[PDB]
């Protein structure tokens, strides 16, 4: 039993090692004990990233809030514990592999985590983990299996438009991701079994806390445009400064815009991804369409099965939505990729930023 | 009937009258009240929704409306400062602020029994008028539908409000903190409280002849101006007015400019909420009374809960005189220069357009609220 369970951590990550990790075939190898994939993955990225020692995180509590946070997952077809998973796959992936020229100041007081599934080749790469304080990165790895909690599979226009309760109650601000983000961290209070930072003190708490909700936030699209432009007046503009990741301010905005990317990864991954996550959100959208039906309302765009604008939601949703971000985030040189040649004058090669483009053309 | 419609008038023409004036005494009207004294807020906004026309506006029902308010006021707990009397203060305060005459101010704008929702409405207060050309009011220049939220948010801005301070709320780690994950959480719950009051009985419905459109933009308006009550956001507000309004490379204000527009709504409600050191020494002190009591009553859960208490909320260390000295100094004080700055606050022209005194824009103005304010500051050094 205990080889077992390490073959299958050995197994995992090699698995997730692939920015293309085939997440619906392990959906499937778990077969019935399929529905503890968020808690599995996150206890498996806990470990190889050092965090639970890291922060004397008590295997039993980590494993009782995840595996309760799991089950606040509504089985919808797209915003379920998959989605979850997926999306922290992608933050850990993102800030963890190797980034061609990335320039590590603060190459690992404050820890600094470190994956043990993968090294920069040398000098001439670099990687987030470095430059990011592990409590920050820590934060990104709760929000995004936390920043989609009981999510009901319906937009926050319709929430707001039907006056839905919960709409109400936030006054029609991030409903979702406000409700996402304070479901989660209710759920945490709610019990002292899962309490997994007890060794953390106040003052580092109250940060984490602060941290966790800023990532989910951050997760509206409705400001998508203002993180974006915010972003790049910081990291692409030649007349500003790079990032200075000394500075806990440009770090956060760095995190920020890398969960956007990683909650809509979709698009940048091999088509066979791509076109399965597709379906999902179509599928889901389409439940919101025929519900507005129901309800005598006008069905919202993209959303009518019996009208489908399919390739038309996806071209458009690349290049207004995915597509900038991809852009600035690769602007500003932190995206994993490997060099080409033997010589950032020289060229790389962005995988993801590779099947952005490719994906792009299956839609126009 | 006409022997009691007549009297009805009367009332009404006394608290007109007696609201005519900025160092309105409204604890005055609390005693006249006095067992009835509950529906203060009610009662005032009625006197006000006649005042500016609202009512007629937009065909506002009686019944639903009184309902409404009546159900809101209620809302209010009985503690010493956040209470129907302050809310009923600060609707006074945008009342005044957006109707009476402005030395200066632009007109640019718009100065039976169906609803022309095709044109925009502008109120205008039937309890004064600009002296004359050298004078503007702001209710000139911004829509009806925007002020009528301007008055309906300063109504609600406190509702249910606990007595406790928000960071009291986040550092107790209080269910609503975490419902509202530590941002603007009490003016969160206000807005979101009053609102779901207001959809909680059909009964309550006065805005059933807005049209989608007008309701959809009434409400957003409403909760931006309740969230900009937040003073953890004061000086970002105070920043951007600037901007606008006035510095060095201020633009100006474009009343065209729907933004511009809001941006002024929530420095009003942001000014008319902390009014206190800007009335008359009377009124002045009357509130400061209820503010630090309400401070104290704080500071002794904070005590029963083992936790430090709080900068000026220890009542056997008072520190009153420090209190309001700063108060006035950082945030009262620098708002309404700002305000003042922007040349949109109420006043009056001291001379004639004839200032050119050789034997030595460019004339003089005396604001009533600005000098208060210097006064009161005094008696705190
Ligand atoms: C689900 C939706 C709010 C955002 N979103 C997304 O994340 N991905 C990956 C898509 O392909 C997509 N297509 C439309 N909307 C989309
Ligand atoms: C009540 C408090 C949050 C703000 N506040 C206020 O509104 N007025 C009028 C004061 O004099 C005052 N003094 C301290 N804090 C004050
Ligand atoms: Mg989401
Ligand atoms: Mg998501
Ligand atoms: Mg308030
Ligand atoms: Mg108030």
């Amino acid at each position: 039993l205990d080889l077992i369970l390490v073959e299958e951590y050995d197994s995992l990550i090699e698995k997730m090692s692939n920015w293309n990790f085939p997440i619906f075939e392990l959906v499937e190898k778990m077969g019935e004990k399929s529905g503890r994939i968020l808690s599995q993955v996150m206890y498996t990225l806990f470990q190889d990233t050092g965090l639970l020692e890291i922060f004397k995180i008590p295997t039993q509590q980590f494993m009782n809030y995840f595996r309760a946070l799991e089950n606040g997952y509504r089985d919808i077809p797209y915003h379920n514990r998959i989605h979850a998973t997926d999306v922290l796959h992608a933050v850990w992936y993102l800030t963890t592999r190797p980034v061609p020229g990335l320039q590590q100041i603060h190459n690992g007081r404050i820890a600094y985590i470190s994956s043990k599934s993968c090294s920069n080749p040398d000098e001439s790469y670099g990687c987030l983990s470095s430059n990011i304080p592990a409590l920050e990165l820590m934060a990104l790895y709760v929000a995004a299996a936390m920043h989609d909690y009981d999510h009901p599979g319906r937009t926050n226009a319709f929430l707001v438009a039907t006056n839905a309760p919960q709409a109400v109650l936030y006054n029609d601000r991030s409903v979702l991701e406000n409700h996402h983000a304070a479901s989660a961290w209710n759920l945490y209070l709610s019990r002292p079994e899962y309490n997994f930072l007890l060794h953390l003190d106040h003052v580092e708490f109250k940060r984490f806390r602060f941290l966790v909700i800023e990532a989910i936030l951050a997760t509206d699209l409705k400001k998508h445009f203002d993180f974006l432009a915010e972003f790049n007046a910081k990291a692409n503009d030649v007349n500003s400064n790079g990032i200075e990741w000394s500075n806990e301010n440009d770090r956060l905005l760095v995190c920020q815009v890398c969960i956007k990317l990683a909650d809509i990864n979709g698009p940048a991954k091999v088509r066979d991804l791509h076109l399965k996550w597709t379906e999902g959100i179509v599928n889901e959208f389409y439940e919101q369409g025929d519900e507005e039906a129901n309800l005598g309302l006008p069905i919202s765009p993209f959303m009518d099965r019996s009208s489908p604008q399919l390739a038309k939601l996806q071209e458009s949703f690349i290049t207004h939505i995915v597509g900038p971000l991809c852009n600035s985030y690769d602007a500003a040189g932190l995206l994993p990729g490997q060099w080409l040649e033997a010589e950032s004058r020289r060229r790389i090669f962005c995988q993801l930023m590779h099947h952005l483009t490719e994906n792009h053309k299956i839609w126009k």
